[PDB]
């Protein structure tokens, strides 16, 4: 899976997108693109989450854990995983904006731990990051179709 490198590479890019300096290339690039797609499609949620976080060093973990628990409460799908990356992105960007840059390493650790300890089994059972890339390439009708075909498979 190489979940930790995916995290670091992702955060390093969202922080470049904002101006600061901090597994196949296709996985990295596809995750970036999917993330930008999610943030455009769910632009109200993105902006509102940004506004409603109140990051301090003392509340960062509670904030992270609350949101991630809510995100995966009813189960996992690839879009929720993308929302998780985007959420982590937001936390990192606002950490730096607010001159709390120490949190960035913390958030990256929390994200890698969550992927390894709570998303790893799902990812493996759902075809790995290869199936993520495959789905991204498919149009919505194709994606719904391979979902029902994968269910009927195993
Ligand atoms: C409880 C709480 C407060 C918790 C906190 C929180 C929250 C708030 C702010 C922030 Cl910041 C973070 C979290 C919320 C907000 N909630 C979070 C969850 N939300 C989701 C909404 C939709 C889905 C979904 O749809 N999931 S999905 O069915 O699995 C799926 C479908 C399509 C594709 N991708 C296609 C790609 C199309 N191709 C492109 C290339 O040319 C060919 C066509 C469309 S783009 C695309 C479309 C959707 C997602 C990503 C990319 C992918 S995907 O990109 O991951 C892939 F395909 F799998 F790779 C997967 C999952 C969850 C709704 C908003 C709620």
């Amino acid at each position: 899976q190489d979940n930790r490198e995916i995290v670091m590479k992702y955060i390093s890019y969202k922080l470049s997108q904002r101006g600061y300096e901090w597994e196949s290339e296709v996985v990295h690039q596809t995750l970036r693109q999917a993330g930008d797609d999610f943030s455009l499609r769910y632009r109200r949620d993105f902006a509102e989450m940004s506004s409603q976080l109140h990051l301090t060093p003392g509340t960062a973990y509670a904030s992270f854990a609350t949101v991630v628990e809510e995100l995966f409460r009813d189960g996992v799908n690839w879009g929720r995983i993308v929302a998780f990356f985007e959420f982590g992105g937001v936390m990192c960007v606002e950490s730096v904006n607010r001159e709390m840059s120490v949190l960035v390493d913390n958030i990256a650790a929390w994200m890698a731990t969550y992927l390894n300890d709570h998303l790893h089994t799902w990812i493996q059972d759902n075809g790995g990051w290869d199936a993520f890339v495959e789905l991204y390439g498919n149009n919505a009708a194709a994606e719904s179709r391979k979902g029902q075909e994968r269910f009927l498979e195993h």
